[PDB]
């Protein structure tokens, strides 16, 4: 029983982190086998990086100097290549995630690993995470088996609070650019698969007040859903929920109802899974997880 | 800028994880240095759990009974000893992997980082908090006995919780690492239930300061309390007594934010009787409790916005 905002272990990512110095600027880069990945800006891109040499770039692991013997750069990323291959790296694969997912971010700062939080890419392309100054270069991960695959690499903070990064390619997420100048994060939205399968969740651990005799159909259900900036669910996400569906006996959208009725109603100073709002950062797969105790 | 519920980076911790198996049960065991520490009831039976004699049933056990797995390497089991609720099982390999480390004994409030296991093998990590009344609210299943609560300020891991048990009501009961329980529980098959919880105030008050130093004030008031009177007030909402004590460690967040321990008190007072009236404080539409004066001192910046 129980139900937490669980993060991946950390210990594979962290046997990556290390500090990039450049001039005065000093952010976390993430050193896979002889390269160290770590946001642009720590340096026209092309025109500022031709002016560096390899000894400018000053990069720590641990207490040990790296030494830096080529360098390149890769949309919005620099890649360091050093002298030294990471005796810790894990097997690892760079992926792109899509709004809704969810990873674990190891922040860190001065190369060092302070802590590890669960979160999830917003509709709006933005994570709500928790960096101060410093923080730029953490990243973000999924583990599947004993993979490490590497979503995110933290870039910028919004003046909304929020926060804006990349790919391990470099490509950013939403349509943001790594300058200061005036961005702002879009309307966000709720992620409705994903409140979906955080009630199902809530059923399985015994909390079943919002359970009622209705169902609905998908179209009336997105009509709804529509009016209180939840994300249009597709049929996709209707078979995604298929086994958390036959699990507790509840249909897709007989629980869709369930949400209208909470969306209309609001919880009536009740709450599910001790909240008191609708969470939205847990994705079906997760609570298959969760609920199921796998291990990496 | 942001607020989230934050665990320790786990790794100096999974590379001590390992399985342990003693007839048909197998859990988790914390092996630092040449010693496994595991809970006592995996000398147990179902059947013994109701009114086990560990004493008995571990005199009968010899080494080789002890089957304990690092990774894919067998262990070997050279010494057993058990101290409180905890077995101690010497093995003839010291971990490599063991970092500098404290078994520290935690008081209610408190939090720290839940590396949950399964067969040695660690699935995830979650931060959460000692409960007044000695449980702790974790995301446990069958086998994940052994698992290990900690705290990583600098570079030394405290370690200061053993999961042992779930409870009826689905929370979380464990011991130290000496094997003393938190709480009146008792490694036990028997009639046991949690005391009625109550929340953290001094952990509710540092994260309003935390709110105070992302930015939001909508909360505050204008008035103060007396401590008595906010006491008085606090524990009609099943809120735990404040006492000079928690107001003496909020001092740092007082001075640093402008706000009077007392006059967040009386801030505190105003959101139990009206509610948030639609309005969220760092996201949540409830009041926190599992953020300590610590924990904000360290999220947090020390400039506020
Ligand atoms: C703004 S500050 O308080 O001085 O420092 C912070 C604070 C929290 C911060 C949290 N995450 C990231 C930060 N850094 C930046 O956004 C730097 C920046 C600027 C322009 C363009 C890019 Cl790509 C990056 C943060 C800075
Ligand atoms: C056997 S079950 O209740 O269906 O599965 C669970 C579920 C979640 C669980 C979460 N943590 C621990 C579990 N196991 C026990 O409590 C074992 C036990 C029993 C009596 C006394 C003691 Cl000291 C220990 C859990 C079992
Ligand atoms: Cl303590």
């Amino acid at each position: 029983s129980g139900f937490r905002k669980m993060a991946f272990p950390s210990g594979k990512v962290e046997g990556c982190m290390v500090q990039v110095t450049c001039g005065t600027t000093t952010l976390n880069g993430l050193w896979l086998d002889d390269v160290v990945y770590c946001p642009r800006h720590v340096i026209n891109y092309e025109d500022l990086l031709i002016r560096k040499s390899n000894h400018n770039f000053l990069v720590q692991a641990g207490n040990v100097q790296l030494r830096v013997i080529g360098h390149s750069m890769q949309n919005c990323v620099l890649k360091l290549k050093v002298d030294t291959a990471n005796p810790k790296t894990p097997k690892y694969k760079f992926v792109r995630i899509q709004p809704g997912q969810t990873f674990s971010v190891l922040a860190c700062y001065n190369g060092s690993p302070s802590g590890v939080y669960q979160c999830a890419m917003r509709p709006n392309f933005t994570i709500k995470g928790s960096f101060l100054n410093g923080s730029c270069g953490s990243v973000g991960f999924n583990i599947d088996y004993d993979c490490v695959s590497f979503c995110y690499m933290h870039h910028m903070e919004l003046p909304t609070g929020v926060h804006a990064g990349t790919d391990l390619e470099g490509n950013f997420y939403g349509p943001f650019v790594d300058r200061q100048t005036a961005q702002a994060a879009g309307t966000d939205t709720t992620i409705t698969v994903n409140v979906l399968a955080w009630l199902y969740a809530a059923v399985i651990n015994g909390d079943r007040w919002f359970l009622n005799r209705f169902t609905t159909t998908l179209n009336d259900f997105n009509l709804v859903a529509m009016k209180y900036n939840y994300e249009p669910l597709t049929q996709d996400h209707v078979d995604i929920l298929g086994p958390l569906s036959a699990q507790t006996g509840i249909a897709v959208l007989d629980m869709c109802a369930s949400l209208k009725e909470l969306l209309q109603n609001g919880m009536n100073g009740r709450t599910i899974l001790g909240s008191a709002l609708l969470e939205d950062e847990f994705t079906p797969f997760d609570v298959v997880r969760q609920c199921s105790g796998v291990t990496f």
